């Protein structure tokens, strides 16, 4: 494995929120997609630009209690301020005595800690969180990674019914990563598309007795991931994925996986 | 891979309650066990005998955008109409690119999408599901299948505290479907058994390291199953399900698997 | 696997409204004790109901039967002051004659009051009336030390807000928790600087178990798991969170620290 060095920002955006960029004045919600093998390490020159305590915590990979992101291990950051926070990661292995060390590999998040509460709460609901994704080697790479946030009851903190809509053809393989912070359960859907419910999302093999699913409970930090192929044995078109909460999809928790035949059209629109 | 038809019906029943039937007159909540090999494809001849709008959406298993039973792909049925459903299922196997495609085999479900709202918010919480089972060459079949379904505060729409009740003999294999629906996690507790947390709900043999489980978080359109030797280790006996949220089960939201000796004696209560 | 254990609990009334299972009169705590067997070994409770109303023992996942369900159903409750012996039963895993693979029994599961309050025992859990299980497999691999979370509607362990409990170890300890969840919420558990894979043991078997590997995990009421992880591993010392990830939960004291220390027993830097 690597050593890999990235900048991050966090910043306020025009209408209350706030969200990490790779660079100032591009802070997105979701932030910043990071991947990583396991093996690398990442030093993360963070910076707050705003002028409220911030901090980043992370999900799943080795880090000290000098990078936790929190006030009780002194590890949040000034507004204007400068921290440098380091995560590492590590392959799978038997230990000395027998047992097997899990792995870092898996889908995973980071987000704030420290806006509006010692908790991160106010930091969260304005957008400071996004995806880290850890490769085992010999993983299947995609064609697309899209990342889906179950923030309270906004999808990416997006209005209600404004998607986020994702676009691909027929015959793509599909990353999707699927996060949910908040207040609230909820239940992810996609139509005619299914996954395996374990590490990766898709089955080791014949032997693999993983759950296949279409639709999976989550909570506040749950994430998870998994491939699909687009439109596999059920052609092209949009295919609705949702909280399958009736209220939250009632109330708008709902976007569009576009998947194009060849040549570019969706049938019945 | 045989090619199957049956035809369903959407009827009203008493206390404004709606379900899907075989023939006219014997709609049932839930609706009738549908279950398939991997491989069938099966066609669903659907009459929505009712003065609204109503449709059928599948989970798990393959269909064109054309059967995904949505407003958005025209493919609801008017009051009164008649609309032919075309469920696909596929086995497992290897892609050209080295990849293991899943298989459908599953405990699945069906349900409106349309009454009441756009997700079928009314159509579910009036009685409009039912359960799908796919099943794998070689997967171990049950002496019976019962169905449980926990829509909102209700299991398979009876008053508090008014059952199902099912009945079995000791030594039975017996299996379970349990579906959710509505606005409410849930956790499912049976007395007395337990299951794997996987495919089957029956670990695969030594080496499978899936948790054995006794109660299981769910949230709404969550469906798995499971098999059990009736009273095994434990003997004859009513064996209570329940919701485990402790309102919930103080409400109503309990069953009884009632489990008699081979001479059909049952303990005490 | 297998031998027979005898052991006495007690039910009985504890400072401020609540209620406990001990193993004398008078050292009732919340969680009541762990009780850890090996599959097969079966255990009869001499079960004492001190207390003015009707209590019970119901347990998760072992062998028991209809006279041991604890409940009104059954007939299988105790009377106030009365006296009862309930008997729980485990097996080994073991293929059945019609080739399926019958499940063993070990696990992370609990035992509670099924009778106060309600016939579901909503006050008797409410008040603190339940403890961890814990049956092992031949060949598991035992830990340096266990503790049990049970994330009781708001409270862990019946504790007021924001009052831990902690737990110590040392960077390289093998620490086994136990995680039960009662009452009338979700929650989601979730530990800083550690994780586990989601199985029967929250270890994986080698390179080809693909469990879900997380640090995070939703549970419902009477949901039981657990896991273990080699302290510090990767991370070093430290006074690592654990905390429900509910942002209101976290906010309202729902939180404790998984206390480090490195081998010369300091955490730096506190
Ligand atoms: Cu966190
Ligand atoms: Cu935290
Ligand atoms: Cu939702
Ligand atoms: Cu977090
Ligand atoms: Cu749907
Ligand atoms: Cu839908
Ligand atoms: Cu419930
Ligand atoms: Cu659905
Ligand atoms: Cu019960
Ligand atoms: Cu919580
Ligand atoms: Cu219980």
């Amino acid at each position: 494995g690597e050593v890999r060095r990235i900048k991050l920002y966090a910043e306020r955006l025009a209408d209350g929120q706030m969200g990490y960029g790779l660079e100032k004045g591009r802070a997105t919600i979701p932030g910043p997609l990071i991947e990583l093998n396991e093996g690398d390490t990442l030093h993360i020159e963070f910076e707050n630009t705003m002028d409220v305590r911030a901090s980043l915590h992370v999900h799943g990979l080795d880090y000290e209690v000098s990078s936790d992101g929190t006030t009780l291990n002194k590890s949040d950051v000034e507004p204007g301020g400068t921290r440098t926070y380091t995560w590492r990661t590590h392959a799978p292995g038997r230990r000395s005595d027998g047992t097997w060390r899990a792995g870092s590999a898996g889908y995973w998040h980071y987000h704030d800690h420290v806006v509006g509460t010692e908790h991160g709460t106010g930091g969260i609901r304005k957008g400071l969180y996004g995806p880290v994704i850890v490769r085992r080697k010999g993983d299947v790479l995609p064609d697309a990674t899209h990342t889906i946030v179950f923030n309270d009851m906004l999808i990416n903190n997006r209005p209600a019914h404004s998607g986020p809509n994702f676009e691909a053809t027929v015959g793509d393989r599909v990353e999707f990563v699927m996060i949910t912070h908040g207040e609230y359960y909820h239940t992810f859907h996609m139509h005619g598309h299914r996954w395996a419910d374990n590490r990766t999302g898709m089955l080791t093999g014949p032997d693999d007795p993983s759950q296949v699913v279409d639709n999976k409970i989550v909570g506040p930090a749950d994430s998870f991931g998994f491939q699909v192929i687009a439109g596999e044995g059920v052609g092209a078109g949009a295919w609705m994925y949702h909280c399958h909460v009736q209220s939250h999809s009632d109330m708008g928790m709902v976007g569009l996986f576009l998947v194009k035949k060849t040549d570019g059209t969706i049938p019945g629109y």
